[PDB]
C-alpha cells in the first residue's frame, strides 16, 4: 500500500488499522492477534492504532499477547499510541472522576505501560489523546522533546485539539507534531470550513481521521446511494467510496478503520482503487451536508 | 471621488459599482453597458465590479460588448473580477453538480475568458470568488503568483475567505493578498465582533462589503428612522447614510454598490457627504444589532 | 500574601480587591474606605480594580477621598483602573447613546481624571475595559505606549477582549499588554476550551478573573455539595474553594473579588489554603459543566 511520510523521521500506511476494539472480540489469544495484523500486512496496512485507555487499559497488553508469542512482527508494523485519559477502569481503578492527565509523570508512567504490555523498546508515535483544560503546555513540552530524544518514541502528535491547542502545545516544544487525530467523514464534515483542516493545511500537518465512515451511522438515503452508485461503477463497495471521499482531500488525511472483521481488513486497500474527481468530491460533500455549496453572494 | 490604495499597484474608487445585475437589464446593448459606466464616471466611480459566474457566465461579455464599442472607456476604469464557482450555466453546462475549483487550470481558464469576454489584457483585481473547502493552497497560489508576474492580474485577492482561509492560501503565496471581498452592512455586523474584521484590520488588508445596504432588507423601522434623520440632517438619503456607516471604519472598508439604476447611480457618492461621528456610529450599530453594547462587566 | 509578577514591571497580589461597589456603600466616607483598604492589606491583598465609570464615574473619587486623606496609603497599593466605556452618567451625561472611545484624546482625558480623582501621579495598571469594534488600534497603541513611556501608567491591558482583539491592538503597540481581565469561574467555564484562555497561556499572559465567585449565582447543588465538603475537609468556605478552583490553573489566573463586606475581605485570603489536586480540579469542572469530560473518541 502507498506510504504516507507524516515527516522526515515516521511513514505511515496511507490506511491505518484502529485496535480499540481487539479487547471486544469473544477471541483475544495472541493466535487471533497475529492473524488480524497479518491480514492487514497482507493489504499492506502497516499502522497499528492503540491508546493506553483501551479495552479499559488491557487493549495493548492484549496485542502485546499477539507480538510476544511472534518474534519479528513487531518490525513489520508501525505502532501509534496515545495517553491522557484517565478513567477508573484496571490500573487507574483507584481513580475518583474520569480526567486528563498531561503531566510529565503520568506520560512516562503510561508510555513506560505501552512499551512493557506491546514487548517493544519504542512506538512509532505517541498522542495526546485529549486537550486537557489544566494543561501545563512547558511540563508536557518537555516531557514529548525528552520522549523523542530518548528514541522511545520516533515522533509526537495529538489528537481531538482544536487550533488553539495545537499551537499553545507547539509553542513549548522544540519537537513539531506530526499530526492531529480528529473526527472527519461524510458525516463529520465541520472541520473542512470552520478552521480545524485549514490550520493543519497551512502546517503541513496531515490528519488522521477518525470514525472515517461516520461511527456506523452512514450505513444505517441519498448519500448512501451515491457512495453505492460510485463503487458499483468502480467495482468497490460503498465503504471503500467512503474512505477515498477522505483520501482524495489535498490536507493528506490519514483513516483510521477499526473493525475486528477479517472480511473489511481483506478489501479496507479498495479505497485508493476509487479515482474521485473534484465534481464527484462535491457531489458527496453536498449530499452530506443536505445542501448546495453557496453560489455567487450577488444574487 | 476619493482614492484608495489597497496597495502600492492598486487603487480604487472608494465606491465600487457592482454590475452583477447587468445581464438582468432588459436593456444588454453596448449603448445602455457605456451609459451605465459613463454615469459611474460622472461621480467619481471608476471600480467596476464582476465575476466569470454573473449572468450564468455572459455578464462580463455584456460590459464586454460596451468597452468594445467605446474605445479609451476600459483606460478610464479599474475591473474587478472573479472566478471559482462552477455552476451548471452557460459554457460550464456540462457541469453534473455546483462546485468550486480553485485549480490551475481552472483559474487560467477564468482569466482567459474574462479577457476576452471585456476585450481587455489586463484585470487590476482577481478574486476566489468562494473558500473552497477542497484547495490545494500550494497550486492555486503558484497560479495567483504567475498570473501577477504575467501582467494579466495587476493584484489578487479573495471574498467570503474566513481568516483560516485567508491565512492558508496567504502562506502558499508571495504575492501580498491586497482585500477580501465579505458582507458589511448595518443587517451583517458579525464581522465587526468575531474576528473576521480584526484579522483584516492587523494585516493591513481593507475588505470590500457585499450587500452594503443589507441585500434590500433595511428599507422593506428605528434603524431606517434614525438613517433617514441624519440623511434629513445633512441633505442625502437614508442609502446614503448607510453606506456612510461602512465608509466611518478605521479598516477602510470599501462598499460595491449594485443597481442598475442610473438615478442611484447618480447619487451613490453622497455616502461621502456623510459626517459620521462615534456617537452617530453606535446609535445606528445599536439599533441594528438591537440591544445596547456590554457595559461595566461590574455591575 | 503571595506575589504575581505580570511583567518585569508590574507586581500584584495573587488576589485582588475589586472596588466597583465602593460607591454603592451608604457610607462612602474617607474613613470607611480606608477601612476597607485597611481589611485588604491585613490579609496582603495590595492590589485595588477600578475603572473611570463605575459609580457612573464617581469611585475613583470615593476612593481619593479615602487615599487624600490618608498620606503614605497610596504607596502600599497598586491601582488598576481601565477606560473605554461611555454611557450617559455623571461628567459623561451630555453623551446621547452608550458607546466605547478608544481614541487617544479620550483615553488621556480619562487617565488624566483617574490621576485627578485617586490623587496620585501615576496609576499601575491601565486596561482598555471591552472591545470596540470602532477601534483603530495604530493611534490606541500609540496613546497607550506614550502613557507608559510618561509614567503615568506602569503597564497597559485589556478587558473582555478576544483573541484576535488582542492580536489586533499587540499588533500596534511597543509595549506588551501584561494582562485580559476576563469572566472564569465555575459558573463561567468557556474560556478554558474556546481558545481564549489557550491564547493567553501561549502568550505567557496571565488573565485576571471578572466575577470569580459565578456572580452570585453559584451561592443562590452538586456543585455548592462539593465546594462544601471540600472547604470543610481543608477548614475554608465554599467560596475559598471556588477562588481555588481559579488560582490552581497553570496559566496564573488572577482573581478579582468585589465585596464591600470586610467579613468577606478578612477570609478573602483563605483560597491560598486550599490544595486543589488535579483529579479534585476535574471533579468541580465536571459539576460545573454538568457533563463528564469527553472519553476515548473510539468506544
Amino acid at each position: 500500500m502507498q506510504r504516507i511520510a507524516l515527516s522526515d523521521k515516521l511513514e505511515l500506511s496511507r490506511i491505518v488499522y484502529g485496535m480499540w476494539r481487539i479487547g471486544d472480540d469473544a477471541d483475544t489469544s495472541p493466535a487471533h492477534v497475529q492473524a488480524k495484523i497479518e491480514a492487514c500486512l497482507a493489504q499492506g496496512i502497516t499502522t497499528m492504532d492503540q491508546a493506553d485507555i483501551y479495552g479499559g487499559y488491557t487493549a495493548e497488553a492484549i496485542l502485546g499477547g499477539g507480538l510476544k508469542a511472534a518474534p519479528g512482527l513487531r518490525d513489520k508494523i508501525e505502532i501509534v499510541t496515545k495517553c491522557g485519559i484517565v478513567a477508573p477502569a484496571g490500573r487507574h481503578s483507584s481513580a475518583r472522576v474520569k480526567h486528563y492527565d498531561t503531566t510529565a509523570g503520568h506520560i512516562n508512567v503510561s508510555v513506560e505501560a505501552s512499551l512493557r504490555d506491546m514487548g517493544t523498546d519504542h512506538v512509532d508515535l505517541l498522542l495526546i489523546h485529549r486537550p486537557d483544560p489544566l494543561i501545563d503546555a512547558e511540563e508536557t513540552g518537555k516531557a514529548l522533546d525528552a520522549l523523542v530524544a530518548s528514541g522511545k518514541v520516533k515522533a509526537v502528535g495529538v489528537s481531538n485539539f482544536r487550533p488553539w491547542d495545537f499551537s499553545l502545545l507547539q509553542s513549548a516544544m522544540s519537537n513539531r507534531l506530526v499530526t492531529n487525530q480528529i473526527e472527519m467523514s461524510l458525516l463529520a464534515t465541520d472541520t473542512f470550513t470552520n478552521g480545524d483542516l485549514a490550520y493543519l493545511q497551512e502546517k503541513r500537518v496531515s490528519p488522521m481521521a477518525w470514525s472515517p465512515l461516520g461511527g456506523g451511522s452512514l450505513f444505517s438515503g441519498g448519500t448512501m446511494a451515491a457512495l453505492q452508485r460510485i463503487g458499483k461503477e468502480q467495482g468497490v463497495d460503498a465503504t471503500a467510496v467512503a474512505i477515498a471521499w477522505l483520501l482524495r482531500h489535498p490536507a493528506k488525511i490519514v483513516p483510521v478503520l477499526g473493525t475486528n472483521n477479517l472480511e473489511r481488513i481483506r478489501t479496507a486497500a479498495d479505497a485508493l482503487r476509487v479515482t474521485m474527481d473534484r465534481q464527484t468530491w462535491f457531489e458527496l460533500y453536498t449530499l452530506a451536508i443536505g445542501k448546495e455549496v453557496a453560489l455567487e453572494h450577488h444574487h
